Parts: C-alpha cells; structure tokens; sequence
C-alpha cells in the first residue's frame, strides 16, 4: 500500500543491508528499525523479490570478483612431465573450478604410487602480492546458491584449473603405498599433466565396470581409511544437499555420494597427510591442522549418532608445527588440495613452492599471523554461505506448501525434539515424543524469509 520515493527506497535498502541503523520511513510506518523489518517491507512493497539475499552484505563479505591482473606460468620452469599418465579430476556436477586430479602407477612388488595433482596456484600468487593480500582478505571463495565469488580472479581459475586445457601445470604429491596402506615414500614436485574431468557418478560407473585407475584408487582408499579407523578416526557423514538458484527459482536436491566420492576424499586426505610429512622432514612451517580428542565417545553410525559425534568434535587449530588430529586418526596433517578456494591451502603451496627450490618459506611467526588474519575472514565468508543456503532452502520449502518431508529425530531436549529432513539437510525444532532415531513425516508451517524461521507440524 505505501509508496516510497526512490530516495526513501534506498534508505530502507541501506538499513536492510546493515549499512545503516535507522530509517525515518520505517519509523513513520511504525515498524521496527531493523535490517529484518526493512527487508520485509522491501519484499512487501515489491522493491525486492525473494531471490535477493543481504547476508554477504551484512557480514561484509566481498561480492565482487577479484579484479587484479594474474601473471602467466613461467614456461622456462622445470617440471616433471606426467602427461602420458591417465589422470582424472573427479568432482560434483556443476562445479567449474577443478582444483585437483588423481592418478596411479604400478611400481611392482605390489607397490603402488598414488598421484594427487593440485592447481599450481602458488606459481601465480607469491606471498605478499596483491593477489595474496586480497585472497587473505576473503579467506575463501564464497559459494552462494546463485553465484560464485572466487577468492581469486576468474582468469586465474581459467588458466590454473586442472583439465581446462589439453595440458596443465600442477604441484603434485605422490605416495608409494604397499598393499597394507603403508607409505614408503612421499614426494612433492612441480609437474605437467593432462587431466580428464568426470563427475563422481561417472567415475562410479567406471569403477563398477572395473576400469583403472578407478579400481586401484578404490583399493588404496579402502586401505587408508581402515588405518585411520584403527587410530580412532570417526565418521561424521550426514546427508548433504545442493542448493541452487536462478530466475526459475530455488532448488534443493540431495547430493549423490557414490563410493568413488569417498575415494577421492581419502585421496585428498592422503595428499594432505603426505604433505604434512614432507614438510616435517624438511622443516618447512605449515598451517598444520591439529585437533584434540572429542568431548566424549559416541557409538554407532545412525544419524542420531553422527549428529552427536559432530557436536562433540574438538576444535581444529592451525599451527606452524605439526600435531595429531584425532578426528582423523593422523599424527600430522595439512590441507593442501584446495589452494584455489581456501586460503590456508594456498599458503601450504606458497610454503612448499618456496622450499621447492628457492628462498626461505615464512617463519612460524608470520605464519601464525596469516592464519589468524585469514580465518576471521573465512569465518565471515562461510557464515554468509550458510545464511544464504538457508534463505534459498526456505524458498524451496515455501514453493511446496502441501508437500510432506521425511525426517528422523536426531537429538532432543525436553518435550522438544530436533529432527532432520535428510532431503533438505535441514533441521527444525518440534515438540513430540519420538525417540532419537524415530522417523516421522513433517509439514512446514509458514515461512518467514526476513527472520528466516520456520515451524513444523508432525503430519
């Protein structure tokens, strides 16, 4: 009903974005002067549609693509050619920022060399560069359901991504593993590979048809997971979904997890462990990922079990010197396979690259510094992602008023049981009896986007 002038609209839009604290307009309309009330009013007046999300804005997370010039790879740099080896960058469907590729060589006597290649980002982003500083400012790439704001420029992703060109450079980690999962040698070096891209599902079909390197990969993965599971590593694999949005609306379909998906993960886990080792031997400081023992032990693999397991998790501390990680069942570990989307990973590559022929890496001092500076930014960026995935997931829910969803009481607290809707990877508070594991169909009551809340009835 009320009609705002452009000037007034911008004022309320500024309050909704959290760039302001008051609004004469809202006051006059006798509404709360809150980013949420402004958001609601804009929606109500049609100035904004339900597809807009102000969370990245409020959290002050960058929404502009980094516009810095990106240098080319040095063509004179010496790299080992592994372009003759079958290599696969296996991912989810839709993602277009290939960060890694796997491969395997039979060395004989049952010794198999695992190859994990990663985008050679450090070759284009030296520490302290405009690129570096900007990546530190963001802490990580922001994956919104309707767009992706990279931690680095798109052009960088373009020439650095694995398998975006018939051939591509890469920083690789290789592990010589015996049938029993023991590594006899870990190596880290600059290479050139020709990767072939595939979706997890596609790789799974090739695994079922018994093709290589898929089969071998699966074997080494089953071996590596069992060792870690002997050392106390536990699994927190809850249902996951994909949230996408466009002009047609918001979508939330479950994410397939074939065995092959778990395999590539274990391979990443391996490169990380393998890199923690290499770093330790050469005294190279890294943002080692450490984690203590959980609040308590929790038995089972049911949802209510993994759900609790996740809340019990001890914090993850990044430090210049190595340290155990119980959650994973590893003495030392580092994340080194996603330098194109996680800042800490990029640092690992700057460190490795520095040592790998050249000047000294960063000291534990400046190291702890960049870890601290980036994490803060990474926290904001990730919260922005969560808040937006929630926003669009709500839309999706709203576009199916009648629909009934399957849930399972995963946790409780008084007459209030918190159940999870697997297909939505969503969870809502609901009072009922049902015990931690009881399935019950739910029906959502009345979405409110601004407040971003929902109540549910046990249909």
């Amino acid at each position: 009903q009320p009609e705002l002038t452009p000037a007034q609209r911008t004022e309320v839009e500024l309050l909704a974005r959290g760039r302001a604290d008051k609004s004469r307009v809202l006051r006059d309309l006798k509404l709360p002067e809150t980013p949420e009330a402004a958001h609601a009013l804009l929606l109500r007046l049609g100035v904004w549609d339900e597809a807009r999300t102000p969370y990245a804005d409020r959290l002050r997370a960058a929404l502009n693509a980094v516009e810095l010039p990106v240098p080319d790879f040095d063509p004179a740099e010496e790299r080992l050619d592994l372009t003759h080896l079958p290599t696969f960058a296996i991912d989810d469907e839709g993602n277009q920022d290939p960060d890694d590729a796997v491969g395997v060589e039979d060395l004989g006597g049952g010794l198999t060399r695992l190859w994990v290649h990663v985008a050679d980002v450090a070759a284009l982003v030296a520490p302290d560069s405009p690129l570096d500083l900007e990546a530190r400012a963001r802490g990580a790439t922001l994956y919104l359901p309707d767009r992706t704001i990279g931690m680095l420029p798109d052009e960088l992703v373009a020439k650095a991504g694995l398998g975006l060109h018939e051939v591509s450079p890469a920083l690789s980690i290789c592990l010589d593993l015996d049938p029993d999962g023991n590594a006899e040698a870990v190596d880290v070096l600059l290479t050139r590979v020709k990767v072939q891209r595939l979706a997890y599902q596609e790789a799974q079909a090739r695994l079922e048809a018994g093709e290589e390197p898929f089969v071998t990969l699966a074997r080494l993965a089953r071996a590596s997971r069992r060792l870690r599971e002997g050392e106390g590593a536990l699994s927190i694999d809850l249902p996951e979904v994909r949230v996408k949005a466009d002009e047609t609306g918001a979508s939330v379909f479950p994410l397939p997890k074939p065995e092959m998906r778990t395999v590539v993960q274990e391979c990443m886990t391996l490169a990380g462990w393998g890199t923690a080792i290499f770093a330790d031997d050469n005294e190279i400081p890294l943002p080692f990922a450490t984690q203590d023992y959980p609040t308590r032990e929790v038995a089972g693999d049911t949802l209510p079990a993994m759900w609790a397991r996740r809340k019990t998790l001890a914090r993850t501390r990044f430090q210049p010197s190595p340290g155990p990680h119980h959650g994973m069942g590893l003495d030392l570990y580092a994340q080194a396979t996603s330098p194109m989307r996680r800042y800490l990973d990029l640092v690992v590559h700057q460190q490795l690259r520095a040592f790998l022929a050249g000047r000294d890496p960063l000291s534990s001092k400046v190291m702890a510094a960049h870890i601290a500076e980036s994490q803060m930014n990474a926290d904001a960026t990730r919260q922005a992602e969560r808040l937006s995935r929630r926003h669009h997931t709500l839309r999706f829910i709203a576009a199916q008023p009648e629909r009934v969803w399957d849930a399972v009481v995963v946790d409780r607290r008084g007459a209030q049981a918190t159940l999870l809707i697997p297909d939505l990877a969503f969870d809502v508070q609901v009072n009922t009896p049902a015990a931690p594991g009881t399935a019950l169909q739910v029906q959502f009551a009345d979405i409110d986007l601004p407040q971003m809340r929902v109540r549910a009835r046990s249909v």
